[PDB]
This record gives structure tokens, sequence and C-alpha cells, in this order.
């Protein structure tokens, strides 16, 4: 192959024809290039994308998900758009709609009845029941589902099942004789409408819907708090919450592509020009979103008013949400599979010393705990969003990115209250203090400040951490109002820049020179210990760790050699107020307080994780049973792997539960600002996840 016109894929003659079409005034107009193949159907279109036979075709949920499989791997590279400018649509929530009144959560199902949409719809029955498939009893595909959602509820209204084989299902049908449990209008429970005045008919306790029917079928903003909506974690919420309690966000249609040589900038340019000559009302003379009498849906929804380009970052399991991700596989999984997949809590390890950790962890932890790995926190916590890892430790920076993704703060490192302290057997309930941000200097330069510290040499624990950068970039932008972040310091090791970059010229990657500047241990200028490292070794003039920092790499606490004959009293602080104090003394000489690093993970996983780290702190944690004559799940010998070296225990968070409450307004505030200089690709994917 390689054209330089895009390649689309038809499903139908139909559509083959409207792809001609469009090819033909694409030629016209000048516009880019379009030529069209055709198959019998969506997975023929993906078969001959991934063999290089087509470059592009629009899919469902469903499909999105298949075609992201091996041996086909394809991405989401552009997005439908529905509602109206200025109203975009760029997906809806499947969400559990109950009567305000009852107590009964989530997990809580067993015997009541319900109210679906239809068979095998999204909303109504893929969701819903993927989401409540280890609670079903199911034995397997080998039996069919039908059978054990009817022996889950006690009663249903799921139009189209067989009324034959799983009465139970069609109980609860308004439909008169034989359209009883039609799969059509004709039976008064169908669709969105029917299965929410399924609910408020009393007929059902429960309705599986999206979140847009309530505000929609329901006239008065005051009907509708007699409604409350069913969260994963098992809580409750007014139907408003729906962004933070629903079973699943269901994305638009998209246009997906491969993902190696995928020509993705050519399908976007030909969309958006597409868009711009014969999209809604621009043109007589074609229509992108239309179909001709009696038919519907050609290539693009007829209800689309345009397209979203997807964020590099996102793949299918990200496109969909762990929501709908987890629920379509739970369909297909065994109950073995999908019991074991719950109860055990998959730890994600950034890069291979942690997962070094991670797995001896895995060893002692009786099945509890396992391990999955990345090379960036950031792809960590793209695992997690996809169910294919559980938990991490992350800086309060990286808690925010979290929190805008969806994810929550489960427990906290506690650290000593000062550095100076005793042990507390109730660490556990202690709340958390968080720790000083300081800039550390080496004594000899006394001309060195604060005030003098711009345009020198600096050493970052890693690009969008707390003391690392968020604080001191922080501060220097309020005095200078610039966003050239690259432009502060002559030269620096910040792992995680540009490695072209100034930001990047200090970092020395490992002993061979590899990796320089990744943001995980690989890079021995990475974290708290390798900003220090940086900085004693003379790379750079000022480091920006945290206070105790110091002390686990001084006077003999950290065995390494470049460390071993470091003094305390080699090092200073620099003051915000342009003064120099020792070490000693951070308390009077800090930039800011940072919030403690914290667990987060989803919310169907806290609870679990919560009683797995619990028992796993109290046999291998500081008051640990194990610890230290078979492992400790704090130490790594001023390593700081998955947890910091310092953590006294994981601690409860007293309702700050979540990454705005945990974090404080103050803090998010400063984040938010920052952000606006730059983000970062996973930032960017979760704004656009939620938009
Ligand atoms: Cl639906
Ligand atoms: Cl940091």
């Amino acid at each position: 192959g390689r054209r330089r016109s895009v390649q689309w894929c038809a499903v139908s003659q139909p559509e083959a024809t409207k792809c001609f079409q469009w090819q033909r005034n694409m030629r016209k107009v000048r516009g880019p290039p379009v030529s069209c193949i055709k198959r019998d159907s969506p997975i023929q279109c993906i078969q001959a994308i991934a063999e290089n036979r087509a470059d592009a075709v629009t899919l469902d949920g469903g499909f999105i998900y298949e075609a992201g499989l091996a041996p086909y791997k394809l991405r989401p590279v552009a997005a439908e758009v529905y509602g109206t400018e200025r109203q975009p649509r760029t997906h809806y929530y499947a969400v559990a709609v109950v009567k305000k009144g009852g107590s009964f959560q989530l997990n809580e199902l067993q015997g009541l009845k319900s109210c679906h949409t239809g068979l095998r719809r999204t909303a109504g029955w893929n969701v819903p029941i993927g989401t409540l498939r280890p609670f079903l009893n199911w034995t397997g595909p080998p039996e069919p589902i039908e059978a054990a959602v009817a022996r889950f509820f006690s009663a249903s209204c799921v139009p189209g099942a067989d009324k034959g084989q799983f009465p139970n299902l069609c109980r609860l049908c308004a439909g008169t004789g034989e359209n009883k449990c039609a799969f059509s209008s004709q039976e008064p429970y169908f669709s969105y409408s029917g299965a929410f005045k399924c609910l408020r008919d009393g007929a059902g306790d429960v309705a599986f819907i999206r979140e847009s029917t309530v505000f929609e079928d329901l006239s008065d903003e005051a009907e509708r708090d007699e409604y409350e909506l069913l969260c994963p974690d098992n809580t409750r919420k007014p139907v408003d919450k729906f962004k933070d309690c629903h079973l699943a966000r269901v994305p638009s249609h998209a246009v997906v592509a491969r993902s190696v040589n995928g020509k993705e900038d050519a399908i976007w340019n030909l969309l958006r020009q597409a868009q711009e000559k014969f999209g809604k009302d621009k043109s007589p003379k074609f229509q992108l979103f239309g179909s001709p009498s009696g038919q519907k849906d050609l290539l693009f929804k007829d209800s689309a008013i345009g397209f979203s380009r997807v964020p590099p970052r996102i793949d299918s399991g990200l496109y969909l949400g762990s929501g709908y991700f987890t629920a379509i596989q739970n369909l297909r999984k065994s109950e073995e599979e999908v019991a074991a997949r719950r109860a055990r809590v998959v730890w994600c390890a950034v890069g291979e010393q942690e997962l070094r950790k991670c797995n001896q962890w895995s060893g002692l932890s009786e099945g509890s705990v396992t391990c999955s790995s990345a090379s960036t926190t950031e792809d960590c916590i793209a695992l997690v969003l996809k169910g294919e890892a559980d938990a991490m430790s992350l800086d309060g920076g990286y808690v925010y990115t979290a929190g805008k993704c969806g994810l929550v703060p489960v427990l906290a490192e506690n650290y000593k209250s000062q550095q100076s302290s005793d042990p507390d057997p109730n660490c556990v309930d202690r709340p958390v203090e968080g720790y000083l941000a300081v800039a550390v200097v080496r004594r000899s330069d006394t001309s060195l400040t604060w005030n003098s510290v711009k345009g020198k040499k600096s050493c970052h624990t890693a690009v969008d951490r707390t003391a690392g950068w968020n604080i001191p970039m922080g501060l220097l932008f309020n005095q200078t109002g610039s966003c050239k972040f690259d432009e502060y310091f002559s030269q620096s090791c910040a792992p995680g820049s540009d490695p072209r970059s100034n930001l990047c010229a200090l970092c020395i990657g490992d002993e061979q020179g590899e990796n320089k500047c990744v943001p995980n241990s690989n890079e021995r200028y990475y974290g708290y210990t390798g900003a220090f490292r940086c900085l004693a070794e003379n790379a750079g003039d000022v480091a920006f760790v945290k206070d105790v920092t110091v002390l686990q790499n001084t006077d003999g606490n950290n065995n390494e050699a470049w460390a071993k004959d470091l003094k305390l009293a080699d090092f200073a602080l620099l003051c915000l107020d342009g003064k120099r104090k020792p070490v000693t003394e951070a308390r009077s000489c800090h930039l800011a307080m940072a919030p403690n690093h914290a667990v987060v993970s989803r919310m169907d996983k806290v609870e679990r994780l919560k009683q797995v780290l619990l028992h796993q702190q109290a046999k291998f944690g500081r008051n640990g049973s194990d610890c230290p004559d078979k492992f400790c799940l704090f130490q790594s010998e001023t390593k700081n792997l998955l947890f910091n070296d310092n953590t006294e225990c994981l601690a409860r968070l007293h309702g700050k539960t979540t990454y705005e409450k945990y974090l404080g307004p103050q803090y998010v505030a400063g984040i938010t600002n920052l952000k606006k200089c730059s983000t970062s690709p996973l930032l960017e994917a979760c704004e656009f996840l939620r938009k």
C-alpha cells in the first residue's frame, strides 16, 4: 500500500454507496482524498484495517472492545459528537435508579424486582448485568445468563427475553397479551422511558437506565428528589451526582485505526475537512451526517454533528472506562477468574526495582497481593483505570491527576510527628499532618540564597511531584508570571521532562547511560534520594526534596558509597526570606507543607483493599510481626520503593475520601493554575473522558 488517501471500510452496499459519494465530493472541493472498501460486517472491517487493507471505520462500544483485542489492536482516534454545538454530548452514563426511601445498596439487589430497557442493550442489560456478575451464581457461557439473572431478581421486566424459558424476566412487563415483554414500543416498559416508568409505577425496585432519562422525563426538579442512584462503592446519592455515581460511562461511537502507523493524522485531517464542507447544514450537495430514505446511520450516525479528536494516551480500555470495560469482561469470564480477581489486590509497581520488592511482598502475602508494572507513574494509573491493576501509593501531585481521572484515595502514608519521635501504637488513627518541602544546598557557596537561585542548576525528584516540582515551580511562577519553566534554571535534572530539554541535561540515566531522565528508579537521579544525589555529586546547585531526605542520606544513614561520608553540617536550607539555615531547622525554613502520599484505587476496590492492607501491615509494617525477620513493607534501605521509607503506618482518612478533600482547596487551587502552563498526556486524556 502506502498511498496518500484515507481508505474507509463500509459494512454494507448502502454504506459503500455513500462512501463513493464522499470520495466524489472531496475530490470536487479539493479536500483530502478518501477511498472505499466494502465488507459484510464490522468485524470484517476490523480485520481489514488490522491487515492494512483499510485505514478507518466507525464502531460502537461493543466493537471498540473487540477491535482493541489481539490480533487487531485498533484504537479510537476520533469520537462522534451528538446533541448541539454548545450542547455537545460525547457520552452518557449507565446508572441504577431506585426510589427515595430505601436503604438497599448495589450489593444488596438479590431478591428485588428490576426494570431493564431491553435484552442485550448497553445501559439496560450489558452494563448492569456485567457489574452484578460476581453476585449472580452463574456457571458460565455454557449456561445462559438469563437463567441466573432470573434466579437473582424475584421478578423483572426485560423486553425481548424468552418468556418461554425465563418467564420471571417478563413478569413486570406491561404489554398486553402477546405484546407482553415485546422488544418494541408495543410494550410500555421498553427502552429508557419504559424501564423508568416501570420504576415510577412501583412495578420494580430499580431501573437500569441512563442519566439523562430522569431529567428528561421529569418535568419538575422536585419530582426527581424522590429518586436516587446506586453507586459502585455501595452508597446512594442524588440523581445529579451521576458523574460520580454510575455503573458505566458509555462513550460515543468512535473512528478506530491501528495503533502502529494508523495514519491518524490523515484520518483526522479528512474528518475535520469533511465536517467543515459537508458537515451539518454545510452543503446541499452532500451530507456526511445523514442517510437516504429507508437507510439509517451510514458510516456515521445521522445524529452526529461533528467529531472530537481522541487524545493519544487513550486506548480502547481507557475509552470505554473501567465500568463498561470490566462489565463486558465479566460476561465472558468464568466464575473462577471473577472471584479470584475480585479478592486479589493487584499492586502497580513503577520500574524494575519496585517490581522486585512487590514480587517479594506477593510471595509472602498468602495469595492476596499480586503485581503489575509500568515504566511511569502515569502508566500505572492508566492500568488501574483499566482494571488491570488496583492500587499504588502516590505523591499528592499524582493524587490530583488520579482524582481527575475518577480515582479515590484509600489510606495515607503516616510519617512521624517530628523527625524526632517515639513509636505510636495508634498510628493507624493518627491524623496525617503532611511534611515539609525544602530547598537544600551545599554549604560552600555562601552567596547562594532563595533570591539568587534562578538561573542556577537544579535537582528535582520528578515532574509533577509536590516538593520536587509543584511547590518550587509554583513559587517561581508567582514571582515571574512566566510559564517558561525550562528557563527558570540553566540546567536541571527533572525526570519526566523532555530528554532534549535543559530540564533533562543533568540527569545521568543508569550505569550504562540508558534511561536518562526517565521518571523511575532506573534514573539514578530520580526521586528524593536521586535528587539529593544530584546535589551531593555536585551536578546541581539546589535540590528540591523534603527535610527528612537529607537526614536519611547523611551521617552514614545511607550505605551507598556516594553517601557514606556525607555530613549533615555540609548542607543548608534556603528559606524564603533569603536566609540560610541548618537542615535541622526545616520547621522554620521550608518552602511549603505537602500532603502525605496516599494509596489510591477504584471505588469498587476500596473496601477490599483496605482490608488486605491493614492485614498486610499488621504483618509486615513497622510494628510488624514478620518485620524485620521476614519482610518489611516500609523498608528498602533509602530507596523509597512502593512506599516512603519513613512511613510509620498506613492511616485512615477521617472522611477525606475525595482528592479535593484530601489535598485541600489551597493545594488544588495551586496545581490547577500550574496546569494552565502545561499538562500531561493522562491529565488531558481524563479531562477529555469527563468533558
Ligand atoms: Cl440502553
Ligand atoms: Cl517530591
